[PDB]
């Protein structure tokens, strides 16, 4: 069973499908309207046929259903009907920051600062629940028509969670196992501070339209990160960005997780504490997107 | 694809003498080579055979006296027969379940021989990951052979599979990339397992054997976990207690390598030889 609170009914009983927004490996996403309230929702539809593995989708729903924070996409339930699973969420009309910057070009420093503050608020909430997003990037940060910021796409977090559960199920007898082996099997070998690093990379992505080393073979990038002299990336254009932005990048991209600041600590950084960070900055961006 | 597979009937080459066990992976036989008379172990198998493929490749690429020797594989009638050196006494667990606890000198010899095998494996960039009495075999001359690389193969396969579906890495933190490529721990896990095995041979159970395994996993993953110890202090020399202390070093950054452990007083002392285990096998028989 995918989730103990699934609605075993046709989602079309409750929603009018308005537009297919896209589709691929993850399934398809629809814009729909609540037939009673008139509110808009996103429906993510995935095939869910007998003997398919439900574990990843199960974990994704578990994450969404237990979050109640403005900066995490709101969850309105899931439907299982005729071997399709529909996950219903708050609609973000502008899509992701990647959808936006592919049209607008690079964001301003103030726009990036607001985005980073909103993402850090969502991360601090997730971390206080002992959750880890594990896939912070422009493609997974959604923007609504009011310029508000929502973390979404917990698929990677759910995949990791489901694999972690499978590791525990088949760990075998533990009595000869070294503690660090048990720790990797139970906890994964890293912690929530990985999300802070990913946010620093995301800030570079919003500034430059690509993450660092985007043109290097992925396996080479992984290898370089494991060398003892690996150097965190930096913003390319020194004079374009303030010292505060360069320092935000420096501290979020702290190599050692033992020394990397938490989401709550980062919320005190000058870049995201400064006045004038509000959704109007992103309304400006969305106007550019249409103008 | 193993390029050396013999595409012919193994029974045209070996006389099957005794089924030793198996299931549901397959069956294990004691067999005799038809031309030489040497005994061998034949493991018959058969799905996704890929992890078994990786397991055979481990055995095939190892060439060390303390690793059970590999002779070849026969493919016949959708059954793969893996031919290995025969160890007539079985595992140390098979033995101690009859004889009772080993002497300190017997344990010292076993530990030296396992450390030699581990030093070889680690230099080959392999991790055994399942060192325990059940996986250490004893031949009829009292010599020690590491065996059962099934866990090593399974963990390597699973590390490779995760790597294949890791997705794009450009937003990943370095510690996440390191877990993806290197698995989150290293070969020093085998040194810890050897320390537990030494307690097992001394006491007939690993520490915490009567604690629920999920509780053991809970305790071991907390920052305050204390490494176990031998329970009957006066029975064992200071050198044995110290060997346990250092092999069971909690921090993998401080735990000694197999080569370093081979210089420890317990395993470098004189009088450690296969005659000690021949005595054990005599006790097993008599
Ligand atoms: C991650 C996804 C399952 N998800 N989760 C919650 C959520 C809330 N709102 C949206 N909103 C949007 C808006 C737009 C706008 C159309 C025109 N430009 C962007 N596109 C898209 N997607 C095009 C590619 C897709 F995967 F189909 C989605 N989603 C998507 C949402
Ligand atoms: C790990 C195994 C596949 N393997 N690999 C190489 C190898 C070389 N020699 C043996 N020798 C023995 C001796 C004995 C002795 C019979 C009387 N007591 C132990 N039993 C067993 N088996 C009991 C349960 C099994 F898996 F079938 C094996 N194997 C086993 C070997």
């Amino acid at each position: 069973v995918v989730d103990p609170d699934i609605f075993n009914r046709d989602p079309r009983d409750h929603y009018d499908l308005l537009q297919r927004l896209g589709g691929g490996t993850y399934g398809e996403v629809f814009k729909a309207r609540d037939k009673v309230s008139g509110d808009l929702v996103a429906l993510k539809m995935v095939k869910m046929e007998p003997d398919d593995d439900v574990s990843t989708l199960q974990k994704e729903i578990l994450i969404l259903k237990t979050c109640r924070h403005a900066n995490i996409v709101a969850y309105h339930g899931s439907y299982l009907w005729l071997q399709k699973l529909w996950i219903c969420m708050e609609f973000c009309g502008a899509g992701s920051l990647q959808d936006i910057y592919q049209v607008t070009g690079s964001l301003s420093e103030l726009q990036i600062s607001y985005v980073c503050r909103e993402v850090l608020q969502g991360l601090a909430y997730l971390h206080s629940q002992k959750k880890i997003h594990r896939d912070i990037k422009g493609a997974n940060i959604l923007i609504n028509d009011a310029g508000e910021v929502r973390l979404a796409d917990f698929g990677i977090s759910a995949q990791i969670g489901a694999e972690l559960a499978r590791r525990l199920e088949f760990i075998g007898t533990p009595y000869w196992m070294a503690p660090e082996v048990a720790a990797v099997a139970l906890k994964g070998g890293y912690n929530e501070l990985c999300d802070i690093w990913s946010l620093g990379i995301t800030a570079i992505e919003l500034a430059e339209l690509q993450p660092p080393l985007f043109d290097v073979h992925p396996l080479r990038v992984l290898f370089l990160m494991t060398k003892s002299g690996y150097q965190p990336p930096r913003l390319k254009e020194k004079g374009k960005w303030s010292a505060a932005f360069h320092n935000f990048i420096k501290v979020t991209l702290t190599k050692s997780p033992k020394k990397r600041p938490s989401a709550t600590k980062m919320l005190s950084h000058q870049l995201v504490s400064q006045p004038g960070l509000n959704r109007g900055l992103i309304l400006d961006l969305l106007d550019k997107l249409k103008n």
